[PDB]
């Protein structure tokens, strides 16, 4: 590797290091912050669109119920997502602006990226052209070569996590799965679409699952439909571990040799996880007319730019019942969460 590479790892490591080690712990409360609207919602948590009362700037405010995370066996899950947001830096991760806690939630203030999920976008147009699809695979091949140097594994990747900002860049969200490994994890974690054989059947897996799911990503990019879809999670599973994709007509060569060997059973034959690292990826022909440090440099126009008329404009999201920011009384949870 181009000893330029090495010395920006080496510097982005001690830097990561340095927060990692001594994480910023309640840097906001919630009633610095107004609430516009509901941008997503799930069993443990809410994503809402709030406007900062002094500064006027807009978030996404991540907000968890403990008892939920409790009860749904989400602890460390939460702990690594706060901790590793607050650490990490690079063009394409959503910032973490502030955090906070009080007796019933967690709070998570993220930069607010207007333009909607990649996957709005793809489901709208069908599919994505190759080179529209290679603009955002660089983005995240960079993005994973940069967390892999920080022993961190992402474990979420899927189009729904992939925010389109105000350049037409990616922003990755959603650090829900993340965790520093060195070596092995075991939790089974993912959408099933994206999970990789090794996950399926229980193993201890590497960072080699990023690496999966980036060929499911790029698939799906490419074609409108993930390569080992179908109705139930049963049949997907049983699928993804066959070790037989179908690709489409349209799909170049080099697409499709890309693709074999980043959705390659074998871990231990899986791009991304070879002697060569992220650079059998990055020199694979498919990504000959990718110029890499343009990209880092957010240098190349995008493919479109989302439309969207300002920064507080929720146009590109979609609609949830409006529910209580309720805050009991009564501490929850607290030695669980003492560290967030
Ligand atoms: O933090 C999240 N998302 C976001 C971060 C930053 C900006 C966003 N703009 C718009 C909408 C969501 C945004 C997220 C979403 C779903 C699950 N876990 C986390």
């Amino acid at each position: 590797e181009q000893e330029s590479v090495k010395e920006f790892l080496a510097k982005a490591k001690e830097e990561f290091l340095k927060k990692w080690e001594s994480p910023s712990q309640n840097t906001a409360q919630l009633d610095h912050f107004d609430r516009i609207k509901t941008l997503g919602t799930g069993s443990f948590g809410r994503v809402m669109l709030v406007k900062h009362k002094e500064t006027g700037n807009h978030y996404a405010m991540k907000i968890l119920d403990k008892q939920k995370v409790v009860k749904l066996k989400q602890i460390e899950h939460t702990l690594n997502e706060k901790r590793i947001l607050q650490a990490v830096n690079f063009p394409f991760l959503v910032k973490l602006e502030f955090s906070f806690k009080d007796n019933s939630n967690l709070y998570m203030v993220m930069e607010y990226v207007p333009g909607g999920e990649m996957f709005s976008h793809l489901r709208r147009i069908g599919r994505f052209s190759e080179p529209h699809a290679r603009f955002y695979a660089a983005q995240i091949v960079l993005t994973f070569e940069y967390l892999h140097s920080l022993d961190l594994i992402y474990r979420d990747l899927k189009p729904e996590n992939l925010l389109i900002d105000q350049q037409g860049y990616i922003q990755v969200t959603d650090f829900g799965f993340a965790k520093r490994v060195k070596g092995r994890t075991w939790t089974l974690c993912g959408t099933p679409e994206y999970l990789a054989p090794e996950i399926i059947l229980s193993k201890g897996y590497n960072k080699a699952v990023d690496w999966w799911a980036l060929g499911v990503l790029i698939y799906e990019m490419a074609a409108g439909y993930p390569p080992f879809f179908a109705d139930q999670p049963i049949q997907i599973y049983e699928k993804i571990v066959s070790g037989k994709v179908r690709f489409p007509s349209h799909f170049s060569s080099d697409l499709k040799d890309l693709l074999r060997n980043l959705l390659q059973v074998d871990l231990t034959k899986r791009f991304g996880n070879l002697k060569n690292g992220v650079n059998d990826i990055k020199n694979h022909k498919w990504f000959a007319t990718t110029d890499w440090i343009a990209i880092y440099q957010r240098k190349v126009e995008a493919p479109f730019i989302p439309k969207f008329k300002g920064p507080g404009d929720t146009s590109n999201f979609d609609d949830y019942e409006e529910e209580e920011i309720r805050v009991s009384i009564n501490e929850k949870c607290g030695k669980e969460f003492t560290e967030f």
